[PDB]
RNA sequence: ACAU
DNA sequence: CGATGT
């Protein structure tokens, strides 16, 4: 079992869980940032995990790439295979921005098809993932 | 327990 | 040490 080293690495990062949250997705090959989300005041580790994934799945669609997505998240791989992010945070005036973020990348995986991919990092074998923030 |  | 998740 060897790493796909023609891929896309995601990750969160965050100050606080709840807490900031931010996002990012690499080239695993290279380490070259693709695209890095603008942080959100407040959100989970795994909504943030969850959005990484889906846009990246949006990222690779646009652009016509079929490699896989890499996220060492067991919890947001499964919210995309079921298109469904099962978060436990409170809905308020402080967390609306990442619930609308999580309601819109439901909304496009239900309207949307892709073939990409999404494989498990095993950070237990190959230490962390790529786009890691090193927090 | 596993993954963060 | 505490929080998010299956
Ligand atoms: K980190
Ligand atoms: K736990
Ligand atoms: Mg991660
Ligand atoms: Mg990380």
């Amino acid at each position: 079992e060897e790493i796909i080293w023609e891929s896309l690495s995601v990750d969160v990062g965050s100050q606080g869980n709840p807490g900031i949250v931010e996002y990012k997705g690499v080239d695993t090959k290279t380490g070259e940032v693709l695209f890095e989300r603008e942080p959100i005041p407040i959100g989970t580790n795994n909504m943030g995990e969850f959005l990484a994934i889906v846009h990246g799945l949006r990222y690779l669609k646009e652009r016509n790439s079929r490699k896989p997505i890499y996220s060492d998240s067991q919890t947001a791989i499964k919210w995309v295979k079921d298109k469904k992010a099962k978060s436990t945070l409170v809905r308020n005036e402080e967390t609306a921005l990442i619930w609308k973020l999580v309601d819109e990348a439901e909304e496009w995986l239900n309207t949307h098809t892709y073939e990409t991919p999404i494989l498990k990092w095993q950070t237990d074998k190959w230490g962390e993932i790529k786009a890691d923030y090193g927090r």
